[PDB]
């Protein structure tokens, strides 16, 4: 979360001025006036949450969810984007089910030894899986994946015949997913959306023919088993193509729509007949939330010939064709708010009325549980790793966020940053903004943090809103892997309040290759000290999202949204899941500190584990990477940060006595605050452990270096609030969010403040 | 053994007086006064000796002696504690029963060829083993152990098919183990306590069931045995789990139990109904020996909440599913004293009378017998190796011990330092104590000294009390490992004499979370000049075990205890043993020595093997390492120590002539006594073969230099006195015990001491 100036968030947050969208800089911050009027309606829905376990399994093969799943991994995996991975896929396609020689080696595999197949007589000698490890010994994929499915193919011809005997099963996880953002995306969607038919066609029609030729009662079969998978297989593999381009399909009804939209006109292009309103693509008249896509689609790009257009087409099939409709995809679907129906909203402010402070932010979840497993591995090849919860550390740990939860309550923790709106007085106001105030987005931080690339610095990155070409394919573009979304953001909620639009493409002086984004009118107050566009004319109008809410009232969130840790141990018990590695090793911290007793240190530490009691060092438990959280806890510190700059400045000078004193007032219950919150965090389970090994070190280290003389120092206080806040702040530390420079900047604000107490307790 | 002053005894072996099992320190010793008593009586029984052969063998598998396995190996291996065993086994199991791929390729190995199961025909072609190489072929263990169980599963349910042929068997030995001791050892015991039924499940059940599926007679099956089984044996290892925590279900019964204990406020933890004596917990409020769990659980740890804490539970099942009850491990069980059984008690002492010399100690062994071995190996692999004994040095070497078993006559033994007790007058007796006086334990010893730690380094780290923190896993605990019987020693002849109890939780200032030892009233003699606890008044109360024992009398032990070697060879003939390696190697030494005849030197020397007359140098026999015996000669020695310098510093001033000569006469025949007895160490088999040898190479280095001339060196006392006990000391050189600084240092004391006789020789 930052903050920025409202009159100037041009010449602040520039990149995020929507404006910034289109290549739009001039003298002129884009806008005007213009035409065609609807509320752009109906946004694809809440990827959100809603992780789960997917079971692979049975050869019966549903393409579908392998759709899904492919998209999932690709975002989630070491090669970007869908489209080269599908590319890569339909290379093995080939490698494989066009490549024949393979599939008599396989059945060879199988039944095979000679005058196969063994005449009429059973026999299955197989585990579903050592196919698997012999497809292995073919060529590799970076992605398996498939090469699973490619097996679950083997299964689901073999089915029929006596080879249902390795059924067994296969899990993988899902992977949250963002607004969702980039056409891009959307190209991979489609190219998905090819491969939905792209497989299925060798998913499907298959055999039930062939019993096993029947010849009672069926059947012998040399290679004719790998001959009649194979040679249909890559027949399948023919009548699969998927034909029309990926980028081509989506960058054409990208175009009619956007030029649809157009109010400056849409020329040869044009609403029409059958060109247009084809019992379908008028559904896309109402699913014009997708807007943004031509946005970055002129800027990504710019013009937006469709090229393989033609009149009849499309219409016809192409929309028809279109990805959403073929839903593969975290591409979601649904009407309006939902997907806002998690913005925060706190007008705050006061008597100006409207501008120092109003924020929003996100209602969140703390089901507290939190997990970690060995790796077991029945068997070398890659990472099928079967794991089993530790339950005995799973739920203390687990046990030990449970107060925790009812700590930084967020929505009650916004309240904060909102109560510090009275300092400072006194009303400004025209003379310097406004501020930001708003973001301080949970979601922004764990999308990219989930890759731990540290959301942070892609922060600033919006800031001078250029990107600051970190030239690397899993750097750079994932920084505004982001930025698409933080666009997303705003604008959807910026959606209610209000449905007023349009605006105008925008061509300036270069170049009219489009450019047209959204306007809104809104309703008002009569008074303007917010916004350069004064137009406080009934109503501003607006060019930018930000200003509706800087004029929209509070509100107050109705905002529900909180996720929930799968149950895994109950499945993994069973079956192997694969974002594995990922997950990590995964146990810190020996955190170490002084106690500065007169002129001596008696500095003492502790090994982790056996806070929790256990014993002894375990070696390869593996905990998670909560997420979630750790936005919570940062954006708490971060502003902290906004606090105690702010009330120190006004001291500083604020001027005029009865305000410093407030503020320094102020100050010190602040961190009161946060002082009485630690002891929760620690001292109530399972810290209280830590402070127990401290105490235990410390006197023990006395009567090493010899005398437990001066050692009263289980007492009161300054070394209590010293060892307490300590013992918090550790198993915080061996929470696996707040790296440890926040350890010391903590201590380093109550160490001021005052410390005094005396609290404890 | 050691010594330590009685008044200042918290200032001496401050770790060693049971408020260092508190975090007691304070300006205060402990102690006060309260309330509820009861003795806590029938502690578990008695580990020591009972060393014998177990065969693992029948794959019939008794999951019960499998797990005293684990335990044992477990203390005795490179990896605890049993906790992180279990988990690693947990995985195996996974990795194999959990892993059918696996189970095709073992039928496979057995009858696998084609149409498996080949019909209704029998053929067995297997050695249990052959599958036990196969298996070895899959994932590793670093502790196969269960490697070999999971073979024994094979055969289990292989056995009702025709492949009962491969049966031959496994042979593996105990393993002594303490007191017993520390809590995480019963953590271990509870964990191993589910591994009862974590393996029994699926080393039972099985079936009977499929004959081979008959299907007469039965049975063809391809997969299907690898199938049948694994699936099932997989099935097994879910309803495995036991579910229940570790360290949890002893922390909450544990808690009850101490709470049950407090004589300061239960509180909302409290006797009550069907919370307590529900017919089993009330035996436990009789089996109350486990005392000292508390402590080290408060010390350890804390806090001891009940977390799963429940109210129904428990009750209800878990203090039902406590270990002892399960009966894993040398968990033993007993009444009272039989653990005291062995206890030495000499009050010694006298006119004051009861302070300077009080001693303690053990009635012990010397089966003389001890053996060494080939390690024959008909396959590599690990360390399956058999071996046979070696009667022919085996028997003599083992002949050369029973006079040495005269000697040493350790309770006898016991009488020398009692016997300086009237050394020296006069009468103190307030102004210094008092003395330790007592411990010089053969157990603590040999608990360390059978992993070669060497025991005397872990003493002094109970002088001060604090362990050294020599950060290692298998070096710092393992000290502690003993510190933990060493105070599971006093207490329970403690409880004898006299069941006085109770004693209080003793908070102090700081910190509540328990804290309650036990107290001893027994009864007295009207005069303390010992203990600073002056409480004479009828008797001491008392806070601290020892001044019990230091106001007991002599009572003299009853005492009897003393192992036996294991027959070994008569099964290795059959069976491999896993120890080894542990044994060793292992064949010292060459003892060479000098004579110096006027001015000339004639060093000699001779290796070992000749000894014994056999011929020529042996590569690879291999002796043990025995125990035991290096405690009491230690004993001996450091005892010696004691001596010596008690006598020559009263005649470096007591003061006073009438005193002075008597020891000086006194410390004459203390070596005169050794002397007598050295020659019995030696020449009276097998010695007088060292003597022999030594006489030949000297006087052929005579002939060799020259002349023979002056070599009239076969004659008497000085060089007699020379080199027979320098032949006795050899031969106890060649025996295991007693390295060779002790050997110096003997002659050393000899020296000076007189030598004279002429006692020849």
């Amino acid at each position: 979360g930052f903050n920025l100036k409202v009159k100037d968030l041009n010449g602040s947050a520039r990149g995020l001025t929507q404006a910034f969208a289109i290549g739009e800089l001039k003298n002129q911050l884009s806008v005007g006036a213009l035409q065609l009027p609807l509320q752009f309606t109906r946004t694809f829905s809440a990827s959100m949450t809603s992780e789960l376990l997917w079971e692979v399994g049975k050869g019966n093969i549903d393409p579908v969810m392998y759709a899904r799943l492919f998209f999932q991994y690709a975002q989630a995996g070491g090669a970007l984007s869908v489209d080269e991975l599908v590319n890569q896929f339909t290379e093995y396609h080939q490698s494989t089910a066009c490549n024949p020689e393979i599939w008599r080696k396989l059945t060879a595999y199988i039944t095979g030894s000679s005058n196969r197949a063994i005449k009429a007589d059973a026999v299955g000698k197989v585990p579903p899986t050592a196919i698997l490890e012999q497809l292995r010994t073919l060529a590799p994929s970076e992605h398996e994946l498939f090469h699973h499915i490619t097996t679950d193919f083997v299964c689901h011809v073999l089915s029929p015949l006596g080879f249902i005997l390795p059924d067994a099963a296969y899990v993988y996880r899902v992977g949250r997913t963002a607004t969702y953002p980039n056409f891009y995306a959307l190209v991979d969607c489609v190219r998905a959306s090819d491969l939905r038919r792209m497989l299925t066609a060798l998913s499907s029609v298959d055999s039930k023919m062939l019993q096993a030729t029947f010849k009672a009662k069926g059947a012998l079969a040399p290679a004719l088993i790998s001959q009649h998978l194979a040679n249909a297989a890559t027949t399948a593999f023919e009548r699969s193509r998927g034909n029309f381009d990926a980028n081509a399909v989506v960058s054409s009804v990208l175009t009619i729509l956007g030029r649809l939209w157009s109010p400056s006109t849409p020329k040869e292009l044009d609403p029409s007949a059958r060109l247009r309103n084809t019992n379908g693509i008028d559904q896309l008249r109402s699913n014009l939330a997708l807007f943004i896509a031509y946005q970055d689609m002129v800027k990504q790009r710019g013009r937006a010939e469709v090229i393989f257009s033609d009149e009849e087409l499309s219409s016809t099939i192409i929309p028809w064709f279109i990805e959403a409709m073929s839903e593969v995809s975290p591409f979601k679907l649904r009407p309006i708010n939902e997907t806002t129906s998690y913005i925060g909203q706190t007008s705050a402010i006061d008597h100006m009325g409207q501008p120092s402070h109003v924020v929003v932010y996100e209602d969140w979840q703390f089901a507290k549980e939190i997990t970690a497993f060995t790796p077991v591995k029945l068997a070398n090849n890659s990472n099928q790793r079967f794991l089993d919860v530790e339950p005995g550390i799973s739920d203390r740990m687990s046990a030990t966020l449970a107060p925790i939860g009812n700590t930084f309550a967020v929505s009650a923790f916004v309240k904060n940053r909102t109560a510090v709106y009275e300092a400072v007085s006194q009303r400004g106001t025209v003379n310097s903004n406004g501020a930001e105030m708003t973001l301080g987005f949970p979601s922004v931080v764990e999308r990219d943090y989930a890759l731990d690339r540290d959301p942070m610095v892609a922060i600033a990155a919006l800031r001078t809103g250029i990107v600051d070409e970190s030239l690397e394919a899993r750097a750079s573009n994932d920084l505004k892997r982001s930025m698409f979304n933080y666009y997303a953001a705003v604008m959807h909620y910026a959606v209610a309040h209000n449905p007023e639009v349009v605006v105008s493409e925008h061509q300036g002086v270069a170049a009219e290759q489009g450019s047209l984004y959204l306007v809104w009118n809104v309703r008002t107050e009569l008074r303007i000290p917010v916004g350069y566009n004064a137009i406080e004319g009934g109503s501003i109008r607006t060019p930018e999202p930000l200003e509706a809410i800087a004029y929209n009232k509070p509100i107050q969130p109705s905002e529900v949204l909180q996720a929930k840790v799968l149950d895994l141990a109950n499945h993994t018990t069973s079956i192997h899941i694969w974002p594995w590695h990922e997950a990590s090793t995964e146990f810190a911290y020996e955190d170490a500190y002084s106690v500065t007793i007169r002129n001596k240190r008696y500095t003492a530490e502790v090994k982790e584990f056996e806070l929790l009691g256990l014993g002894q060092r375990r070696e390869r438990v593996r905990i998670l990477k909560p997420t979630v959280a750790h936005a919570i806890i940062q954006m708490w510190y971060s502003w902290f940060v906004e606090d105690d700059r702010t009330l120190a400045a006004a001291r500083r000078t604020s001027r005029d006595d009865a305000e410093k004193l407030a503020i320094d007032g102020r100050r010190m219950q602040n961190a009161v605050t946060l002082l009485r919150k630690i002891e929760m965090i620690g001292t109530t389970g399972i810290g209280a452990s830590a402070v127990h090994l401290a105490q235990s070190r410390i006197v023990d280290q006395m009567a090493g270096r010899g005398l437990i003389d001066d050692s009263s120092d289980l007492h009161v206080g300054i070394n209590r609030h010293r060892i307490r806040i300590w013992a918090g702040l550790a198993v915080l530390q061996m929470m696996g969010l707040l790296s440890r420079s926040e350890a010391e900047a903590l201590t380093k604000v109550l160490g001021d403040s005052n410390a005094l107490g005396m609290v404890v307790a």
